[PDB]
């Protein structure tokens, strides 16, 4: 999930920098908000889980500037 972003993010100009800065949710849901920086703006993603936060942060990123 990260290698893919870094692939397009850098291959076009969007700086890909994944950084998990969270490990929970509102008050009932193990969701990690992984902040994935793209281009010059950040784009995090709360992946439900600890090892998922990466797949959810990136999917959120690519999906973010890959569908529009």
């Amino acid at each position: 999930p990260i290698s893919q972003v870094h692939e397009i993010g850098i291959k076009r100009n969007m700086t890909v920098h994944f950084k998990v800065l969270r490990e929970e949710g509102p008050a009932h849901m193990k969701n990690f908000i992984t902040a994935c920086i793209v281009g010059s703006i950040v784009t995090e993603g709360e992946g439900n889980g600890k090892k998922v936060s990466k797949k959810r942060a990136a999917e959120k990123m690519l999906v973010e500037l890959q569908k529009l």
